[PDB]
RNA sequence: UGAACUCGCUGUGAAGAUGCAGUGUACCCGCGGCAAGACGGAAAGACCCCGUGAACCUUUACUAUAGCUUGACACUGAACA
């Protein structure tokens, strides 16, 4: 079963890794307990969307950051 | 219970005759008795054989099968050596 994990996980990933597991790993236990979620191409693009979303607040962020570390040695 | 005007003998004859041939005997009709015969009555022989019949029963007959048992996969996962 592909699933995406949630909370990072022992031998598996992190939060957003996707990974195969055995079905009732992620049924009985991952699933239930709000570890992980199926690989659902919805929610892969929902995870795409999240990462690169991520990605641009974090290049963005930077680009916040920088400014403010040329504003410093500006004065 | 085919119809009877329904005797003996010896012989003949699907070969054990009231009914055929030959012959003997016998006037017509009951009643009480007897069971030698009518291969008497009753039951499409149960023995015996036959039918490429039936059934039930047995088994190391054949073919299947419930049940019991084997292993693979599924429900069925994690960590650690
Ligand atoms: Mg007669
Ligand atoms: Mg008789
Ligand atoms: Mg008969």
């Amino acid at each position: 079963m592909q699933v995406i994990l949630l909370d990072k996980v022992a031998n598996l990933g992190s939060l957003g890794d996707q990974v195969n597991v055995k079905a009732g790993y992620a049924r009985n236990f991952l699933v239930p307990q709000g570890k992980a979620v199926p690989a659902t191409k919805k929610n892969i693009e929902f995870f795409e969307a999240r990462r690169a979303e991520l990605e641009a607040k974090l290049a963005e962020v930077l680009a916040a950051a920088n400014a403010r570390a040329e504003k410093i040695n500006a004065l």
